[PDB]
């Protein structure tokens, strides 16, 4: 781990890092949220903001110091603060931003700023490619409703990594957590669909646990079976 101001950065692969930021949730402590940073040749791609604009600007500062290449785009994985709270910092920096169309629709009511561009998805869950131009190795998949109605997931081609966002918890998790906007009926199937979309991913990254094996997916789905 690298502590950089109030954030933590961890290299996961030669061209992939996890960013971690924290917010006090009165009654729950200082809650960590993870996202990703990917170098694709001469540019950088970001998955998820930090909780705040100031923290997100710090992610960009870390990128400047540790990678020193332009950030071509960011994709955010649903309309909650941990994933979209720093949109204005991305826009101030001139970075093109993307989210599920449904996340952009929900953003104002959730207290978020919408991304500039909307992703749409085929019936099988894969992003419609025209809506995710220049995404390089980022493979975006809508697994179905689960943690939220709008949650999306991202695989990183050329690596063994897939990012479940807030949909997936690690294999030792006692409970799922953060179920306020969850689709309890469909959660298990959506977790399993994420796994099936990225069958070769042996490192599962997620918002509220450290990286784990694919047991994160099976355990999450088994936990979600109890919601039905
Ligand atoms: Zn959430
Ligand atoms: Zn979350």
């Amino acid at each position: 781990d690298q502590r950089f101001g109030d954030l933590v950065f961890r290299q996961l692969a030669p061209n992939v890092w996890q960013h971690t930021s924290y917010l006090d949730m009165p009654g729950f402590g200082a809650v960590a949220s993870n996202g990703l940073i990917v170098r694709d040749g001469g540019r950088v791609l970001v998955v998820d903001t930090a909780w705040t604009d100031d923290q997100t600007a710090q992610i960009l500062n870390w990128i400047k110091q540790e990678i020193n290449l332009p950030v071509a785009l960011a994709v955010v994985t649903h309309a909650h603060q941990d994933k979209m709270g720093g949109m204005d910092a991305l826009h101030a920096a001139g970075i093109a931003t993307y989210a599920n169309a449904l996340s952009n629709q929900l953003a104002p009511q959730e207290g978020m700023v919408a991304a500039q561009h909307s992703l749409t998805f085929a019936a099988n869950g894969w992003v419609e490619p025209a809506t995710a131009p220049n995404f390089g190795p980022l493979k975006v998949f809508y697994p179905g409703p689960g943690h939220t109605s709008d949650n999306i997931t991202v695989g990183i081609d050329g690596t063994d990594i897939a990012f479940g966002g807030c949909l997936i918890k690690d294999s030792k998790a006692k409970s799922l957590g953060n179920l306020g906007d969850a689709d309890t009926e469909h959660y298990a199937a959506s977790a399993r669909a994420f796994g099936a979309a990225f069958p070769k991913a042996s490192m599962i990254v997620m918002s509220h646990s450290a990286p784990d094996s694919r047991a994160a997916i099976t355990h999450t789905a088994r936990m979600a079976d109890k919601l039905r």
